[PDB]
């Protein structure tokens, strides 16, 4: 589910980053690194929490490209479509 995925990924990134869900969403196209924090440890943690929410295996080596909220959402959608679990409109 499109809404469900975009909101779930937002919540996870908000947690890991200790930022507010509305701000992270407003900054959905910001670069994850430098432009506000998020390093390889935080990206690693984002990946792991997504691989718990949605029950989804993500070979854990994209973090270099877990690079914005919208990129991260897109990654989650791709992986959900691989798994036969995406309803996309
Ligand atoms: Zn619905
Ligand atoms: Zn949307
Ligand atoms: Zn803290
Ligand atoms: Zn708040
Ligand atoms: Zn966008
Ligand atoms: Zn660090
Ligand atoms: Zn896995």
């Amino acid at each position: 589910d499109d809404e469900e995925i975009e909101k779930g990924v937002t919540s996870i990134v908000a947690e890991v980053t200790e930022l507010d869900e509305k701000e992270i969403w407003e900054k959905r196209d910001a670069n994850f690194f430098q432009d506000l924090e998020i390093d390889s440890l935080l990206a690693l943690e984002i990946l792991a929490l997504i691989e718990k929410k949605f029950k989804v295996q993500i070979p854990e080596e994209k973090l270099v490209d877990i690079t914005s909220l919208s990129a991260t959402i897109g990654l989650t959608k791709s992986v959900l479509a691989e798994s036969g679990k995406l309803e996309h409109h």
